[PDB]
């Protein structure tokens, strides 16, 4: 309306009121969520401080819900004109940055706390120097000290050393800096809560040092502290400050307004646990009760914050209503029945154990103490009971830090144990925990020579000397093995081996008995035989303790120990290391009887590879392991099927003795599918490796083929989609064989088999049936052209047809264009039968199951609907309907010109990795998913491929908003600038669309250009990312609620693409699923250093972001905000080496596919991949230097280093020797050079690998089809 009003400036005046009035309106309405919606009205309004006059809790307090950032919303875009450059503008507002700070304080969580922990502490250029530091604590998840030591001096000096940087320190740095410091143990209790709580405020008449405001600038923020502080205090007993002082000043702040007061304290209900109120307990839990009535009623967009918050909440709560209510009726019976029972105690501690978040994981043992207390004091109205309940309370906490892997509060609790139990096993548990606590130090690199002896100081001297023998002498002798894992492992370096500091002397001393000179060679002996010594100390108790208690432990353990030391001997040559190294694996493999009751996929992936390279044990490997999936459920093999399917085919000389055994065992144990793959697999090479081998295995082939008859029925049943790749790919394989030597016979020979089987005889009736309706129509008359010159070619097998195929291809494609008519194919495809109910042969659901135990196909793929469409592609893959047997519905996609046993492996890792997402709680705390897929590889060039919906390229919405905003249909893509950067390309390198990324000089100018161009190109499409992101995004808070998991993608993504290189992604190839509402990568066309090492396609980038990306991702500094996320990827990664070790290990160890046949693949699509493939992999290891380069590549990265090795061996200077040096570039980028550490790089590795990509220098190089330029 103010639009029609020429009056505008005065409208501004109107706003002034509007705003202000609404800011009061904040300042006045409270405990009112419908105004939570109002704040959102307010951000929907159009102005800047339109909000800002709303500070954070001013939006609303401890609960605004996630309207929380929404003010922040306009903040960055428009309110912020200053910070939008991603760096502090001293003229920017503490009322701009800060309000985010304070607000996300109630987003306090891993990511948020990581977010703000430095976040606009970039927005303060003062904060940086100490702030970036102390971030690590919360990154280490330090609620205790390592910060308090790290940052405490910042405000604590009153910035003595700090202020001298420059006049800015200001207040929010100090505000946040302080409230920072205290809030840590404010969650973590202990005395720093009392100490720092004191550091906040006088505890000298708080009540109105509290009521001191109706607008806390802070003060409500300290509000919890001392009433928080009580808790460590409430541990022992009663009679302190907050007891009466707060009990009353809530009888006065009570007289202020009751609700939100309550909402801030059931600290109110908390203290009660001391004084045994039968009454204010009653009503004031009722207040906790109506309270979370508010909570869940106040919430939407269901989230850990929306929830886990409320979860810890209701947990502790009704834990109390327990506690109370049986203080209420504990008298009613008898007197006291729990005197005879108390196991209400069991009923209390068992029911809620310790989930991922550790706030709760304290809150519990708090409550517990408060109860076991009341127990023993109500024992009067016996103690072996409640004491036993103390052991109870403690142990779960103990081991459940052993999950949390967190140092400080642990030993807080370990000392707490030495106090608490003081038993014979008080220690032994203190021990076991301390032991793991090392491995929590072993987690990081810091503590190099240190923690190792530190607790290893305490090793066998006092441990089992405290036992009875004593089941779980298992778990301790184990703990040893843990140790020598550490003491061993600190040499991936010779870190210890080069460090004889003070102790390491003593280490070598004990070493022979359980300097660096003996540690040098003979530590590994000491480590080894005190480990395995502990293994025979532990072996019977592995069987004794509990199902999957210690067997998995000791056994997977020493297994790992070995295979690691194997990897050593893969690198280094020690004959005796091979002697016991190859003596031992005999033991650990067999455990799958005991073992193989969990995934332990280490075991399963190792075991084949063992013989695969080497077998010293003729039947042993065959005896017991042959008993494996023979014995253990049919399903138990499935995860490594791909292995066997080539392994049994091309690899195995031991097939008949072993693999043939189990597989032929597991068909009658209901394995059915292996046909398809084998169908595919045994398709290429029938195994000529050995006589007997091919004989009995080929026998297997024949045995299992029957009933795979109907598979084959799916085979021919899919000549789908369009032959046009049958033809063209025939031109490519055939015409490709024209570059060979003599012996052209087999070459085009099988190509003929499957040509005049597939195509050249379309009307051939046998073909005709399996010929499709597309072929029935247009796959004939031009196939008459093709059968003639193709009959000559059928007669010749000489290279001339390279030109004739030039004709042929042009012919064979150009007359194939109009078809793909979609339910022409489908009714032809409407065979699929279902008579004698498909003749009584049970069928997968199309590749049923991911490798979790017992047959995961109880379903039959059954019918199909003719509904299908292709994504326009080089594939044009048909997306077809799988209609269900058991009343399931399963449509999917197809890949017919290509067949992927490689991306098989690809997910075959993914499943592992997110397997580790499981291994870490905090991953769950980040809700770390996996995009997956599936494939039904029946034969050589093709297999069915899974499909999933609501899923379309980001590029889509990007564009529709692009064009239909930018003019109408144009996008912006016909801008001059794109073709103009192409012009600079042509000026500094060749003229053509293939190369001209060759020459590539002027690295400073490289930066110059790619900046200049890049930015004027790329800003508006960011508005589209956020924008169509909006037309997706229903509610304002839903927006970034979305980019939670969206970013979660781009992170986990970029991780994967370091795990191996990116291809099969333009920018589009990641595609939103609307329910998660975020793109996924399903697309994998490339890996490792080969692809990038292609002179056509050099790519240094460890991943691909773009300008618009980071823009969307925020006016942040998502640098951090996804950075440390990446870290968690790594802190994950550093958990167990052997995982991916085996993964990529046997992974690249196996294939003849992934190189020459993947040469064939890159062929099968990649254009400049044309000659690259063959003349590339020749005389070169995708294997063993890739073996090591990848194995190290795990460990640390001085800047994409082993790639630089690869492309280094590659050619030539102008692209490479130029940029790999120019990867190191100006003091602009010089960080990228100097920052790296060959010795150790991790959170680093992140740091660089992130904006390695940011480098316009790196950017304008890579390629256009990836459009960082756009």
């Amino acid at each position: 309306e103010m639009d029609k009003f020429k009056t505008l400036s005065e409208k501004n005046n109107i706003t002034q009121k509007l705003l202000q009035d609404f800011n009061r309106f904040l300042n006045t309405t409270f405990s009112f969520f419908p105004p939570f919606v109002s704040c959102i009205q307010d951000i929907s309004c159009q102005h800047a401080a339109l909000l800002s006059l709303d500070p954070a809790a001013v939006s609303a307090g401890c609960l605004a819900s996630l309207q929380q950032p929404v003010g922040i919303r306009l903040l960055e875009e428009a309110l912020l004109r200053l910070l939008p450059a991603e760096l502090p503008a001293k003229r920017v507002r503490g009322k701009a940055r800060l309000p985010p700070d304070v607000l996300r304080w109630v987003e306090l969580a891993k990511l948020y706390r990581s977010i703000g922990e430095y976040d606009v502490l970039r927005g303060i250029f003062t904060s940086e120097i100490g702030t970036k530091q102390i971030t690590q604590s919360a990154l280490l998840a330090e609620a205790r000290s390592d910060y308090s030591e790290a940052a405490k001096q910042y405000d604590e000096a009153l910035n003595k050393q700090d202020w001298v940087d420059g006049e800015p320190t200001e207040a929010e740095k100090d505000f946040w800096e302080l409230a920072s410091l205290d809030c840590y143990n404010h969650l973590a209790e202990w005395k720093s809560l009392e100490y720092c709580s004191t550091a906040s405020i006088d505890s000298e008449n708080p009540p109105d040092l509290n009521k001191i405001w109706s607008e806390p600038f802070y003060q409500e923020t300290y509000l919890p502290y001392m009433i928080r502080s009580k808790l460590k205090l409430l541990l022992q007993g009663e009679a302190d400050q907050s007891l009466l002082t707060f009990i009353d000043k809530a009888m006065h702040g009570e007289l202020q307004k009751a609700i939100l007061e309550l909402h801030y304290s059931q600290e109110l209900s908390l203290l009660y646990l001391l004084q045994d109120d039968v009454d204010r307990a009653k009503y004031y839990i009722q207040n906790g009760i109506q309270s979370f009535m508010q909570n869940y009623s106040s919430i939407d967009v269901l989230l850990h914050q929306s929830r886990l918050t409320k979860l810890q909440s209701v947990q502790a709560l009704t834990e109390i209503q327990e506690f109370i209510s049986f203080i209420s009726k504990q008298g009613n019976l008898s007197s006291q029945v729990p005197l005879k029972r108390l196991l209400n105690t069991w009923t209390n501690r068992y029911p809620d154990a310790k989930m991922d978040p550790m706030n709760i994981w304290d809150d519990i043992i708090t409550n517990r103490c408060f109860f076991l207390s009341k127990i023993e004091e109500k024992l009067t109205p016996i103690s072996s009971l409640i004491r036993s309940c103390k052991f109870s309370m403690k142990m779960k906490m103990i081991d459940s830090a052993r999950k949390q892997n967190n140092f400080s509060l642990a030993m807080k609790l370990l000392k707490e144990l030495h106090k608490e139990s003081k038993t014979r096993d008080d220690w032994l548990v203190s021990w076991v925990q301390s032991y793991c606590r090392l491995s929590h130090c072993r987690s990081r690199s810091q503590g190099c020579s240190e923690q190792v002896l530190t607790v290893l100081k305490t090793v066998s001297l006092l441990d089992e000397n405290n036992v009875s023998s004593y089941l779980s002498k298992n778990i301790l002798a184990f703990r040893d093995q843990n140790i020598l894992l550490g003491t061993t492992y600190r040499i991936i370096a010779n870190a210890l081996s080069s460090e004889p500091a003070c102790l390491a002397e003593i280490e070598e001393d004990k070493a022979r008995r359980i300097v660096i000179a003996g540690l040098y060679q003979r530590a590994f002996q000491h480590l080894s035989e005190a480990v395995q010594a502990a293994e025979e100390e532990a072996q019977p108790p592995s069987w004794s303790c509990g199902p999957a208690a210690g067997v998995i432990d000791a056994y997977m353990t020493l297994a790992d120990f070995c295979d690691q030391q194997l990897r050593k001997e893969e690198e280094n040559a020690s004959v005796i290391d091979s002697a016991e190294l190859q003596a031992y694996p005999a033991l650990v493999v067999e455990k799958m009887l005991k073992a193989l009751k969990l995934n332990s996929n280490e075991a399963r992936l190792k075991f084949p590879r063992l013989l695969q390279i080497i077998e010293r044990y003729p039947e042993e490997t065959l005896s017991l392991m042959t008993k494996e999936i023979s014995s253990v459920p049919c399903w138990q093999f499935i995860s490594w099927i791909s292995h066997m399917v080539a392994l049994l085919d091309k690899d195995q000389a031991v097939a008949v003795q072993h693999s043939v055994e189990e597989i032929t065992d597991n068909y009658p144990q209901a394995i059915v599918y292996p046909f398809i793959i084998s169908s595919e697999s045994y398709s290429f090479k029938d195994t000529s490796t050995g006589h007997k081998n091919k004989e009995f295995v080929a026998r297997i082939k024949s045995k299992l083929d029957q009933g795979g008859v109907i598979q084959d029925f799916i085979n021919a049943l899919d000549q789908l989609s369009n032959p046009e790749l049958l033809f063209k790919d025939w031109s490519n394989d055939v015409r490709a064989e024209l570059a060979k030597t003599p012996v052209n016979k087999k070459n085009i020979e099988k190509m003929y088999e499957r040509m005049y089987a597939a195509l050249g005889d379309p009307k051939a009736p046998g073909l005709g049936a399996f010929r499709r309706k597309f072929i029935q129509t247009f796959g004939k008359e031009f196939d008459k052209h093709f059968g003639k010159g193709g009959s000559k070619l059928l007669r010749m097998k000489l290279s001339d047809f390279n030109d004739i195929t030039n004709m042929l291809l042009l012919k064979m494609n150009k007359d194939s264009k109009p078809p793909g008519n979609l339910k022409e194919c489908s009714p032809w495809m409407s065979d699929f039968k279902v008579e004698f109910l498909r003749n009584e042969l049970e069928i997968p659901g199309q590749y049923d199951g991911r490798g979790k135990p017992l047959p995961e196909y109880h379903v039959r793929i059954a019918g199909f609907d003719e509904r299908v469409t292709v994504m326009a592609s080089l594939r044009r893959p048909k997306r077809i309907i799988i209609r269900g047997h058991d009343e399931r519905e399963h449509p999917f996609l197809v890949k017919g010109g290509e067949d992927l046993r490689q991306d098989q492996r690809v997910e075959q890792l993914f499943q592992v990795m997110n397997g580790i997402l499981a291994q870490d709680s905090a991953c769950s705390q980040r809700a770390l998913q996996l995009r997956t897929y599936s494939v039904v590889p029946m034969t050589s060039r093709l297999g069915l491929i899974e499909w999933l919906e609501n899923t379309v390229t980001l590029k889509d919405l990007l564009l529709n908003t692009m064009s239909q905003e930018e003019k109408a249909a144009y996008l912006s893509d016909p801008r001059a600038p794109p073709c103009e950067y192409k012009d600079w390309l042509t000026k500094m390198s060749g003229k053509h669309d293939v190369g001209a990324y060759m020459l590539m000089y002027k690295g400073a100018n490289r930066t110059e250009t790619v900046t200049s161009f890049r930015k004027r190109e790329s800003k508006v499409p960011a508005d589209l990312l956020k924008r169509a992101f909006v037309r997706m995004s229903t509610s304002p808070e839903a927006f970034l609620a979305l980019r939670s998991h969206f970013a979660s993608s781009h992170a986990l993504i970029c991780i994967s693409h370091w795990i191996l290189g990116i291809g099969d992604r333009h920018l589009n190839n990641f595609m939103v699923a609307m329910e998660t509402g975020g793109v996924i990568g399903i697309d994998f066309g490339h890996a490792f250093g080969s692809a990038t090492q292609f002179l056509p396609v050099p790519e240094l980038m460890p991943f691909r972001l773009t300008r618009q990306f980071i823009n969307l991702m925020l006016p942040m500094k998502e640098t951090g905000l996804m950075y440390s996320i990446m870290v968690h990827a790594l802190r994950a990664f550093r958990s167990d080496p052997g995982l991916l070790t085996n993964t990529m290990d046997v992974f690249v160890k196996e294939p003849s596919f992934d190189w020459k046949n993947f040469e064939q693949k890159m062929l099968k699509k990649g254009g400049s991949w044309i000659q690259e493939i063959n003349v590339a992999e020749k005389n070169w290891y995708p294997r063993q230097k890739i073996c090591y380069a990848k194995r190290k590549l795990a460990g640390a990265n001085p800047a994409v280093i082993t790639c630089d090795e690869l492309l280094l061996g590659h050619e030539k200077a102008p692209a490479f020797r130029d940029y790999v040096a120019v990867a190191r570039g100006s003091k602009d980028h010089n960080i990228r050079a100097q920052e790296p550490e060959s010795g150790l790089s991790e959170e680093t590795q992140v740091k660089c690998l992130m904006d390695q990509a940011t480098d316009p220098n790196i950017l304008g190089r890579t390629w256009e089809g990836w459009e960082p330029w756009m």
